[PDB]
């Protein structure tokens, strides 16, 4: 189908496409396109080999002998490497889908963009590109290069990083992307949901120049950047106990809906944050190149395998390292505004507005994480949001999972019922104090942290992380105690912060959740028995046996290494 018009907005540089007939040529295609996709233009392809699962062998033969039952009662959910044709399946299910470009609310939503902007400069500052020790600290040092860099053979990011050769490659890709003819600007792709990421300099590079939007939302009372999970329950309890509403709507692949318009939204108000004109260029630039994506993604006919080149016009790329920090502030922007404009907050109110939700104060809160929003509110206003404010997000495109296009939003009163960033939080105690902390179905929590010396080094981070976060889930503090048993000291795990060490003990989690008012391994709370049900582990004789054999199965799976022995901190 033929694309709509632009959304020309009044006041914004547009993002017009870059000359990308060298990142083109890069990709060797070989072939004219079929064209089978309805939104996205094919432009060639070439014949491939077909692309691919793995788990941790600590952590899986911990939990193997839970493996049914978290199959059969839990959300476990195995693994085989996805075919060719499921991925261009869900390519066209799911991606190739066109947004919504033309609606009414840009002038406003510009507004609240420029207001959060005025906000920011204001308070903090312009943004710096980000500094050689900043950018080390964000890598992920596993991470694929890419087709266009294969043929340097580094194997991942961490070896591309270390070796030192990135720093002329970040400025070869700097100097080609503000010529208007980049190198290395098409997607690469793969399926875990298809991930989309550039080569691994021009992931540096975007690092390197949008990374610096954290560090604000590190300052906002609307966002979680930065902060631990084990702080979010307070959070939401927080927001609830001066409000006494939620809303909590999820919107059905969010990346894909975003529009060009929006891009150019954001692109305006990053270009307004940037230290200085050469900043904003590069900005503006990175933002020609994400509203105009090209992207590789497989297919297979009649036996052959293609790789396949293809355009499109907006949404959001996941192997993008400032995507969260973007995704973030346009939820925020996109949320507030529905709420202001359903409320009829008038527009001279907007700066107070934004400022309030930045500070936690008044009678409306916010609480975003990338595409995750929970939205708090006093029940008479409430009301008001949830009989019509979906009709904004569905003129947006930013239409909501699961429900019905115009079914009034589900009104949340108890705060142990909201949905955010994966987890409901429930109430725990700690000595004489309450917080509230994370729970999910377990076999999630068992899943992500067994799929994947770097192998044992991850499993124990996996562990720590576990104790830190999980320790009021009993089958959780055992796993935790099991993978902290079976994993050697003295491996590096800042690979792979506060409780990030080998000699982890009750006080660092202590001074992360109660500021150290509390101390031992018997001030850490658990969950009630009542409770352990449902999402949690039943503590049945499968789980007594498991317990009772985790000792032993310690034993036999520690190798050459220096252990301690954690299980006796617990029963
Ligand atoms: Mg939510």
């Amino acid at each position: 189908m033929e694309w709509t018009a632009e959304a020309v907005i009044e006041g914004c540089a547009p993002l017009t496409p870059l000359n990308m007939t060298r990142s083109i040529a890069e990709m060797h295609m070989e072939y004219p396109p079929l064209g089978i996709t309805r939104f996205f233009k094919e432009l060639g392809y070439k014949i491939a080999k077909k692309k691919g699962t793995r788990k941790n062998r600590f952590v899986g033969q911990l939990i193997e002998p839970l493996r049914r039952v978290l199959e059969r009662h839990h959300l476990f959910g195995a693994l085989t490497s996805t075919t060719p044709r499921a991925v261009f399946n869900m390519f066209r299910s799911k991606v190739d889908r066109a947004p919504v470009e033309l609606h009414s609310h840009y002038p406003g939503l510009k507004k609240m963009y420029d207001i959060l902007a005025d906000l920011w400069l204001e308070r903090y500052g312009s943004m710096k590109r980000l500094t050689e020790e900043e950018m080390a600290s964000a890598i992920n040092r596993r991470g694929a290069m890419g087709y266009q860099m294969d043929n340097r053979n580094y194997g991942d990011l961490g070896a591309y990083w270390d070796s030192g050769d990135w720093r002329q490659d970040v400025n070869t890709f700097k100097r080609a992307l503000l010529s208007g003819t980049p190198t290395h600007a098409v997607y690469n792709t793969t399926a875990k949901r298809i991930i989309q990421y550039l080569p691994a300099d021009a992931r540096l590079y975007e690092l390197k120049v949008l990374g610096g939007l954290h560090k604000y939302l590190e300052k906002c009372g609307w966002s979680v950047a930065g902060q631990g999970l084990y702080k979010y329950g307070d959070r939401v309890k927080k927001s609830m106990d001066a409000t006494g509403a939620a809303i909590s709507e999820d919107v059905a692949g969010w990346d894909t809906k975003i529009s060009k318009g929006l891009l150019t939204l954001e692109s305006h108000m990053f270009t307004k944050l940037a230290e200085d004109e050469e900043m904003a260029r590069e900005i503006h630039h990175l933002y020609r190149l994400y509203a105009d994506p090209h992207m590789v993604v497989q297919r297979e006919i009649e036996g052959e395998v293609h790789d396949v080149l293809l355009r499109g016009r907006g949404q959001v790329s996941s192997g993008r390292q400032p995507t969260y920090a973007a995704n973030t502030i346009t939820n925020f922007i996109t949320t507030t505004y529905g709420m202001a404009v359903t409320l009829g907050i008038p527009e001279a109110d907007w700066p107070r507005l934004i400022r309030d939700l930045t500070d936690e104060r008044g009678n409306r809160r916010l609480l975003v994480s990338g595409d995750d929003k929970v939205l708090f509110l006093r029940g008479d206003e409430a009301r008001v949001y949830a009989s019509s404010a979906y009709r904004i997000s569905n003129d947006m495109g930013l239409v909501r999972k699961d429900m019905a296009l115009e079914q009034e939003s589900e009104i949340i009163v108890d705060v142990k019922e909201i949905s955010f960033c994966s987890h409901r939080y429930w109430p725990v105690k700690y000595g004489n104090e309450i917080h509230y902390m994370p729970v999910r179905d377990v076999g999630e929590i068992f899943a992500k942290a067994t799929m994947a010396m770097t192998q044992e080094a991850w499993a124990r981070v996996q562990g720590l992380n576990m104790l830190v976060n999980y320790h009021h889930i009993p089958e959780c503090r055992m796993l935790a105690l099991a993978i902290l048993s079976v994993t050697r000291i003295g491996l590096n795990l800042k690979g792979i912060t506060e409780w990030l060490r080998d000699d982890l003990a009750p006080d660092t989690i202590h001074a992360l959740i109660t500021e150290g008012r509390t101390s031992g391994w018997d001030q850490l709370g658990y969950v009630d028995f009542k409770d352990r049900k449902g999402i949690l582990l039943r503590p049945d004789t499968n789980y007594k046996n498991w317990r009772r054999d985790l000792p032993e199965k310690v034993r036999q799976l520690r190798e050459d290494g220096q252990y301690k022995d954690w299980l006796q901190k617990m029963a």
